[PDB]
């Protein structure tokens, strides 16, 4: 059985531009959705389909599929945060994206997720999703039920251990001894390959130690400033009304974009951490130098919303 799932009233399907990829990224992505397309998660269609997401590439060998779902998320219909994590002493992120690739995607949806992979040359080659698609909104929320049991063992075992998922990312977090908490991300990896997942990226972990970090409404959205200072010092605050803050910080350093690039990439990680969004960016800096460089040092799974300023 599949979820039926709607775009918001009074909102048209995404059309979104593919932007030029080096023949490095397209070769890439070529294999990964060849292989996709021969496992069934995607289809190729035709220009009778009028929408489209952008599609990149990002390396953390092996290069990674990053589809940019910022606009059919926010025309997606709407479908828990731990506060303990933010507390914990050790906060590892895995990727498991792979995870939602078993579960099939209603079949009225699927046109909406349809990408394309530019050519050197031609247009390119256009797929959509026949699964739930890595980066929607809706993936976590329809998978959620089953995420579930596949963590409940380990989680009655482990009840100190706080499991926090967003969207690819599980954040795994203890109060463990750092040795034991690391091997205890390995047992957890384990039992994620025992219940079927097979995400090749598992086997990394990105450690954050978020109790030596630095008024909020759900409803509400998180906004982030940032502002660069010199020799590769950056200041930010995240707020909801300009004056009443909830965080501030300093990221510290090779060229600017690349230095906001991982700037960004930090304060939305610990935003998700502490309130479980991902906040939406003033940037300081022009969008074309931004547009230029940005995917040439991304490297999460996701991509919040930004503007420049």
């Amino acid at each position: 059985e599949t979820v039926p799932v709607k775009l918001k009233p009074g909102m048209d399907g995404p059309k979104v531009k593919q932007w030029p990829l080096t023949e490095e990224k397209i070769k890439a992505l070529v294999e990964i959705c060849t292989e996709m397309e021969k496992e069934g998660k995607i289809s190729k269609i035709g220009p009778e389909n009028p929408y489209n997401t952008p599609v990149f590439a990002i390396k953390k060998t092996k290069w990674r599929k990053l589809v940019d779902f910022r606009e059919l998320n926010k025309r997606t219909q709407d479908f828990p945060h731990p506060a303990g994590l933010k507390k914990k002493k050790s906060v590892t992120v895995l990727d498991v994206g792979d995870a939602y690739f078993s579960v099939p995607l209603d079949e009225d949806f699927r046109k909406y997720t349809a990408f394309t992979i530019p050519s050197i040359n031609t247009p390119g080659i256009r797929y959509q999703y026949n699964v739930l698609p890595q980066g929607w909104k809706g993936s976590p929320a329809i998978f959620q039920s089953s995420m579930t049991k596949i963590l409940e063992p380990f989680k009655k075992q482990n009840p100190d251990i706080v499991i926090y998922q967003y969207m690819d990312d599980l954040y795994v977090g203890s109060d463990l001894e750092i040795g034991q908490h690391r091997t205890k991300i390995e047992e957890l990896r384990q039992h994620l390959l025992r219940w079927g997942l097979e995400p090749p990226f598992l086997w990394m972990g990105y450690e954050l130690h978020p109790d030596k970090w630095t008024g909020y409404d759900p409803s509400k959205d998180l906004i982030a400033e940032i502002q660069k200072q010199g020799q590769g010092q950056w200041t930010y605050q995240i707020y909801q009304e300009p004056s009443k803050n909830l965080k501030t910080g300093k990221y510290a350093r090779t060229n600017d974009v690349k230095q906001l690039t991982e700037a960004v990439q930090k304060i939305t990680t610990e935003s998700i951490v502490i309130w479980g969004k991902t906040p939406k960016f003033k940037l300081p800096i022009q969008k074309e130098t931004w547009e230029t460089w940005w995917t040439e040092y991304w490297q999460a799974t996701w991509i919040p919303e930004w503007e420049f300023v």
